[PDB]
């Protein structure tokens, strides 16, 4: 069953299936898909999931919960299987974040980037290029 | 203050003056939207987070409207005077964006940055760096 915090804004035209928990201040646009397939999904306070974004707790390519922190922006048509994500991240339009990727905090995944890697992204990283071959440090604080 | 059907304006928010709010836009508690020197027009699907400040102010010099597009994000505590913004821009927590800064689409202003220049930021630009002087384009317009 789907559990939304009072004061979260989830549009009727979004697709939300499985054991999903939505923190307060979170907003989910129409046509966003959130699917707790292989395990629960937990979304924290103050995230934005935009149109056609796809978030899925999927079975891997081999034989539990997906945890998302606070203040992350999932831009239109992006696709995430990352099982853990911290705070203050932005995933840009049509970027893909793979199941073996762990996002920390303050990161930016560039538009159209296909990040299907096995790694923990250091804090404050920007990864961009369709290829995902470029990385810089934001050097910004967090608060 | 004109609010479109399907927009969500939280009760503890502050909206003053000639402000138009498009459908699906969400305005959180303690956000401030002030149309002081001119109107503010805000499009669809924007998100204005707690304690964000958006103001159409008189310039620091001696009524033109502020125009904001679709799916832009004003994170907690940020402060914007930009008079024109397109689509899919993210202004990160506690950043400042100036009156003569024009954002196109797909931009990200790094947390706590102070961006008070005279220019049109190219699409898909990330403002970052220790002094917020570094820029990169994640993708071409």
């Amino acid at each position: 069953s789907v559990k939304i915090a009072p004061g979260a804004v989830v549009c009727v035209e979004s697709e939300i299936r499985g054991d999903v928990t939505i923190g307060p201040r979170t907003v989910i646009h129409p046509k966003a898909r959130i699917i707790a397939e292989a395990g629960p999904i937990v979304i924290g306070e103050g995230n934005l999931i935009e149109e056609q974004a796809l978030i899925i707790n999927a079975y891997p390519d081999n034989i539990k919960p997906m945890i998302i922190g606070t203040n992350n922006v999932f831009e239109v048509g992006c696709y995430s299987q990352a099982m853990k994500m911290g705070d203050n991240n932005v995933i840009e339009s049509k970027a893909y974040v793979g199941r073996n990727v762990i996002l920390t905090s303050g990161c930016i995944i560039g538009a159209c980037c296909n990040l299907n890697t096995f790694e923990v992204i250091p804090e404050n990283t920007v990864i961009y290029g369709a290829d995902c071959l470029r990385r810089v440090q934001t050097e910004r604080p967090q608060p």
